[PDB]
């Protein structure tokens, strides 16, 4: 059997240069990097080249802190129950400035912290499927402790207007997280150009292992620990490290950024060549504004044949996709031409043969 | 060169069969269990089997939820703040008792729950180093939300009356949770026999993977999610699988539940057979009640040279151990009688050598 795998906004597989970098921590390596003892020092530079790896990924400084989560729902959780007790609460500041697009890791969260009176408005999309610089900035009360808008959408692939919302952020006063998950790997992340003071990343999105994110965290920027305890991550996140995760999301960010020509060139030109080819098979409309979106997303619509139905069909001759109903087709670096050539044909195919049972 | 490791109280080498489970699961089965095509469903026997050597590790029943954590700080972060919201705030019961030997997990998020106006009642340990049923009983206030009390410390190896303080608890209508760390693996645990609500525990101290662990909660007993987004662990832990973690920690528990009778039988013996020998070197007394621990953990004082000195010196001959100062040696099922052996001579001649620099 020989599958193609176009899920890539659900997960990635992990790189084999990631498996490989791994092993020695699940084999030999195993001592706690808190102990002073060989067994914890041994593990100090390995760890020292990962951490380095994530700085230059998303451009932070020595001055920053890029933590070690457990996920990205973990960092997006932190960030706002941080800022709920940091700004909410000691500092009356009681507003919370988010999208309706967000990730349910913001949007819950957010829902939680409406229930103990914090008030959050959920800018509405507009028919690009996009939020503008402006109105966020037209939301901005002085009580307003944190504006969060992600980076790119994992839906549809839409890039967010992030330089802009920033220096919005910049000028007014106000802290600024991005959950950039969607993003790392696809386009170029710049958290100083991006005057981010909070960003979100899940590895298992580029090529590293489920299980481990990152919460980049700007110089002086304070945020109530989520989870106490105070040994690891200069005390902001408590809780023995992950060093094979660590080592491998390190890996993988490297790896991430070194194909970020490739992304746009290849995968971009692949996502290109299948949506097109796509788009002849007599009535199918593309889902968003095509041009303001990460290289490896399509969301195709099939005229009165719901998605799931598609997916299904789809899976049988073992193609891997999801919704978004439209049928969201992603892509990775690993995919080929063959793999995207066979995919038009098999959704073609499969188009023709679910049109014929609804008659 | 050939090192002895005695520090499994830090932490534990992977289990080679748990390393061999994983496997699979960093190499092609990389989907996200919650997508529906094949790359999601076929993770799910697997993670099926995982669960099910949790619950059966812990006597957990169908009815109780074993929800995967990132690790025990998670979990403890998790149960004490999720109780602050559904006890100490939504009903008055504004009152924590727990111990002072708590992990710094518990104890720093107690302090953070103090300097909200929870008040926390901090037991004393006695000169057993212990704390008593009767003591949690003469501290439960009407408005007591929470008892959390450790199964096992990890200093001394020291076990808690955890039956007895849940029957406390089960009398006084009182929310019990335990945290389990330094138990599982070491002896039996029973959430059952222990009417614990909520027990935590940390897959890195029984030959698991760092970076995962479980928190039990009781039927039918809430806990408000400390990472929102309400996606997996029926809706009660948000954030994508740990797919390998999780599949690890499963062979782990099982691995660590089959070897329960070598630990008492062999473990024990190594152990007090380490213990014996390093009494006799003139003017070295061990610490604690030498009847109440886990079969794995001792820790022995060396009259006039602080455990550093010790622990520097042991690091050098390539046996690594840690304080508790004291010198706390603790042993895994992976310790041999050969190992012990050589400790007894290299710990006596270390002795001997700081000794005469002393002079
Ligand atoms: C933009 C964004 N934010 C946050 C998360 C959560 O990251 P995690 O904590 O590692 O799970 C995801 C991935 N989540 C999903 C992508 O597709 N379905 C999902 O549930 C994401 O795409
Ligand atoms: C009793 C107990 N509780 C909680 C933890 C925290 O588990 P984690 O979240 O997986 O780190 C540990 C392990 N911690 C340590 C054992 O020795 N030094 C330690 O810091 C522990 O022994
Ligand atoms: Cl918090
Ligand atoms: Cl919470």
């Amino acid at each position: 059997v020989q599958r193609i795998y176009l899920d890539n906004n659900a997960t990635t597989r992990i790189d084999p240069k990631v498996k490989e970098i791994m092993d020695p921590f699940l084999r030999d390596h195993y001592g706690n990097p808190s102990s002073l003892h060989q067994f914890g020092t041994e593990t100090h530079p390995a760890i020292a080249e990962a951490l380095d790896k994530l700085y230059k990924g998303i451009n932070a400084r020595d001055i920053d802190d890029v933590i070690i989560t457990s996920c990205a729902t973990e960092s997006n959780n932190w960030v706002l129950k941080g800022v709920y007790f940091d700004e909410c609460l000691k500092k009356g500041k009681n507003h919370i400035v988010t999208t309706v697009a967000e990730h349910p890791a913001v949007r819950s969260t957010c829902n939680f912290l409406e229930s103990l009176g914090v008030e959050v408005t959920y800018l509405p999309i507009n028919e690009h499927g996009s939020i503008t610089a402006e109105q966020v900035r037209e939301a901005i009360t002085e009580k307003t402790a944190l504006v969060s808008v992600m980076w790119a959408n994992n839906e549809t692939g839409l890039i967010f207007p992030i330089e802009e919302i920033g220096a919005i952020c910049k000028e007014k006063g106000v802290l600024f997280h991005t959950d950039a998950v969607q993003a790392i790997g696809k386009i170029p992340v710049d958290v100083l150009k991006a005057n981010a003071d909070f960003l979100s990343f899940s590895a298992h999105k580029f090529h590293g292992p489920k299980g481990i994110g990152g919460l980049y965290i700007r110089s002086g920027v304070g945020l109530t620990p989520l989870f106490h305890g105070g040994e690891h991550m200069n005390g902001r996140r408590s809780g023995t490290l992950n060093v094979p995760y660590i080592v491998g999301m390190g890996e993988a960010m490297k790896l991430a950024v070194e194909h970020l020509d490739y992304e746009k060139e290849v995968v971009g030109k692949l996502r290109d060549k299948l949506e097109e080819a796509l788009l002849k098979i007599p009535d199918v409309m593309v889902v968003g504004d095509r041009i303001h979106r990460v290289p490896n997303t399509t969301l195709v619509s099939v005229r009165g044949i719901e998605g799931e139905a598609m997916l299904w069909d789809l899976n049988r001759s073992n193609i891997a996709a999801s919704t978004g109903t439209a049928i969201r087709l992603s892509l990775s670096r690993f995919n080929t031409e063959a793999e995207i050539d066979k995919t038009i044909e098999v959704f073609s195919q499969a188009a023709v043969r679910l049109r014929n049972i609804s008659s």
